[PDB]
C-alpha cells in the first residue's frame, strides 16, 4: 500500500537517516565475510539495513508504516544485541535512533490508503 504513514517515513526519516554522517555502516546488510563474523549469521537472525529498507519504501513493498518502523528497529536492535557495549557502532546506532524516534513522533496518527 501507499498510506500517508509510509509517505512520511520515506520522505521524512528515511531522508534524514539516509544521509547521516553515521549512517554509512547501516546503508547495506552486514557483509560477515568481509568484516570476519563467522557467528553472525547465527546470532542475529533477522538481518536488517537502510538499504533494504529504502528499497522496501521505494518499491511499495510494505502494507503500514508499523511494519517499516519495526525493520528501522530490527535494524537497530541487531546492533545492541551482536556488538560488544563499548563498540562504537553501537554508539552510531543509539545517534540514529534517536533521530528516528524524533521524527516518528511527529508521524501522521491516523494511516491512511493513497
Ligand atoms: C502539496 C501538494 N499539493 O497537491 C498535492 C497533490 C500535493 C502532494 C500530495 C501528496 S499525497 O497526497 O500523496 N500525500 C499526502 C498525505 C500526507 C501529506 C502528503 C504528496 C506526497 C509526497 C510528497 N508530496 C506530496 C504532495
Ligand atoms: C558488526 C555490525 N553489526 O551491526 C553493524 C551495523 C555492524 C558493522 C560493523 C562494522 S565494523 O565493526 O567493522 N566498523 C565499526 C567502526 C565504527 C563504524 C562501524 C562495519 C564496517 C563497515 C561497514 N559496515 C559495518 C557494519
Amino acid at each position: 500500500r501507499v498510506t500517508n504513514q509510509l509517505q512520511y517515513l520515506h520522505k521524512v526519516v528515511m531522508k534524514a537517516l539516509w544521509k547521516h554522517q553515521f549512517a554509512w555502516p547501516f546503508r547495506q546488510p552486514v557483509d560477515a565475510v568481509k568484516l570476519g563474523l563467522p557467528d553472525y549469521h547465527k546470532i542475529i537472525k533477522q538481518p536488517m539495513d537502510m538499504g533494504t529498507i529504502k528499497r522496501r519504501l521505494e518499491n511499495n513493498y510494505y502494507w503500514a508504516a508499523s511494519e517499516c518502523m519495526q525493520d528501522f528497529n530490527t535494524m537497530f536492535t541487531n546492533c545492541y544485541i551482536y556488538n560488544k557495549p563499548t563498540d562504537d557502532i553501537v554508539l552510531m546506532a543509539q545517534t540514529l535512533e534517536k533521530i528516528f524516534l524524533q521524527k516518528v513522533a511527529s508521524m501522521p496518527q491516523e494511516e491512511q490508503e493513497l
